[PDB]
């Protein structure tokens, strides 16, 4: 069984919409996203089709860049921070469950080395 996707809706939730974060949908997610290696990362870990029965064991903060696309267009996020630490969630969960030189680790490598280059021009916030 999967677990029930991270949440993207949370009325509870206090959020915004700051012009850090129109730039980590319009350029961030909008650049990964269009990536030849964007597709196992966008949408959750399908650990029954995939057959991982391991997965959801080893991995307790799965996220993933479709989760990150609605929750950008939910606006769900306080800050720029938040957002980044899911991308860097997603990337460190590839490295932790994966094994060097897998095609899996060179895919999420190849999008991370985008995401550093595109969060190195982050504009202050305004
Ligand atoms: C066999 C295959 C290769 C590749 C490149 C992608 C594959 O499909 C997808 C689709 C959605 C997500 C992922 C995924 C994420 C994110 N992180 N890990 N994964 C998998 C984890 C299991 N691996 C099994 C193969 N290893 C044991 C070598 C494969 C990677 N993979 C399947
Ligand atoms: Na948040």
């Amino acid at each position: 069984m999967n677990p029930p996707p991270p949440e993207t809706s949370n009325p509870n939730k206090p959020k915004r919409q700051t012009n850090q974060l129109q730039y980590l949908l319009r350029v961030v997610l909008k650049t990964l996203w269009k990536h030849q290696f964007a597709w196992p990362f966008q949408q959750p870990v399908d650990a029954v089709k995939l057959n991982l029965p391991d997965y959801y064991k080893i991995i307790k903060t799965p996220m993933d860049m479709g989760t990150i696309k609605k929750r950008l267009e939910n606006n769900y996020y306080w800050n720029a921070q938040e957002c980044i630490q899911d991308f860097n969630t997603m990337f460190t969960n590839c490295y932790i469950y994966n094994k060097p030189g897998d095609d899996i680790v060179l895919m999420a490598e190849a999008l991370e080395k985008l995401f550093l280059q595109k969060i190195n021009e982050l504009p202050t916030e305004e």
